[PDB]
């Protein structure tokens, strides 16, 4: 249906893993630090590619604010 590339699928798996442990979605600092990104704008660009294909809503304003929608 809508296929995800390997490093954007690592960003999507950290969103599902923090909801399964805590209830809530992660910050853009947790996505850059826990997966291992040298520039935090590369973690933000893979998060934008997940919203542009159609799998998440980025709630722009809330720090822990990424709502899980679709995969397939």
């Amino acid at each position: 249906m809508k296929a995800l590339t390997a490093r954007q699928q690592e960003v999507f798996d950290l969103i599902r893993d923090h909801i399964s442990q805590t209830g809530m979605p992660p910050t853009r600092a947790e996505i850059a630090q826990r997966l291992g990104f040298r520039s935090p704008n590369a973690a933000e660009e893979h998060l934008k590619a997940l919203a542009r294909k159609g799998v998440i809503e980025i709630v722009s304003g809330a720090s822990r604010g990424i709502r899980l929608l679709q995969e397939e």
